[PDB]
């Protein structure tokens, strides 16, 4: 079944990084990705890149395990495996600096690191964050896990079975597109959402070219890259701001909800002043978006990371 770094050690390949760089346990299931579970105690199991894989950490290692089924030898991840797991979490940021310039600007989030470091953003992949987010609200963390999970049960590649958990590759974009794709979604439970999935795929799958659209997004502005998402069904200026921050790398993109304005509420007092509504709405929304900007920089978005991550 899943595999353990205690059990089978010799399956396992290590990656330089401290706790104070990366806490699994704080980031796999505090959003941002809903690919990942803790099927063993401080081991979290999930799908990276249409492959399987199981991570732990100790003090100053990140071990890593991949599961490539009966048609290749079981061995520990190679360099490059590897790499894709660093890209992954984005390991080539120093957080110490990060963390560092929030704290300085902001004596609440100083307050709040000190017991939760190692909070980083994930860089995910397009296609997967964007479906992932439009499946489903995000009221709840539990509630779009299962959704997503049976989106890719459904339309996803079986990779393979650990235990009596069956792991699925996310949904290619010719697969989301197919016909009955709504109609079957829905009888999962998906709801009115299982519309979205289905026209954006096939808006992507034609009207936009297909994937390179969003591989493209990825280099645009994010003023281009939100405002181009928006066009499909369902991604609203929100969703975008997900995408845009996850997997497009718009580290400065601040996705607002009535999440981010308890926060604002209670550990900022702050109110809205460019426009007359006190409550959320597209004019406050923007607003207190840029009010985090402002305060936290160019990588407000990785901030807000940290405050969920917190707040759980």
């Amino acid at each position: 079944g899943h595999r353990t770094l205690a059990s089978t050690p010799a399956l396992w390949a290590s990656i330089p990084c401290p706790r104070s760089e990366l806490r699994l346990d704080l980031v796999l299931p505090s959003g941002q990705s809903f690919r990942w579970r803790e099927q063993s105690p401080a081991h979290w199991s999930g799908v990276l890149a249409d492959q399987v894989w199981t991570l732990t950490q100790t003090e100053e290692q990140l071990h890593c395990t991949v599961y490539r089924g009966d048609k290749s030898q079981a061995s520990r991840p190679t360099p490059d495996e590897l790499e894709a797991v660093r890209k992954y979490f984005q390991l080539d940021v120093t957080l110490a600096q990060l963390y560092h310039h929030w704290g300085s600007v902001d004596s609440h989030f100083q307050e709040v690191a000190q017991k939760f470091q190692g909070v980083r953003l994930l860089r995910q992949d397009p296609i997967e964050c964007l479906f992932s987010f439009i499946c489903s609200s995000n009221n709840n963390i539990a509630r779009i896990t299962g959704m997503v999970e049976r989106l890719c049960q459904a339309f996803g590649p079986r990779l393979i079975q650990l235990d009596d958990v069956t792991y699925h590759g996310f949904p290619s974009l010719q697969a989301l597109a197919g016909p009955e794709v709504e109609a079957h979604l829905r009888k999962l439970g998906l709801g009115y959402r299982a519309r979205y999935v289905s026209a954006s795929a096939r808006a992507i799958l034609e009207e936009q070219g297909g994937l390179a659209w969003l591989q493209q997004l990825r280099e645009s502005s994010y003023e281009e890259a939100h405002k181009a998402l928006c066009i499909l069904p369902g991604v609203g200026t929100k969703v975008a701001d997900c995408i845009c921050l996850m997997a497009l790398d718009k580290p400065q993109a601040v996705p607002v909800d009535v999440h981010m304005w308890h926060i604002a509420q209670r550990d900022y007092s702050w109110h809205p002043t460019t426009s007359q509504a006190k409550g959320p709405s597209p004019q406050t929304n923007k607003e207190l978006g840029n009010f985090f900007r402002s305060l936290w920089g160019p990588y407000a978005g990785w901030a807000q990371a940290v405050l969920f991550s917190a707040d759980l």
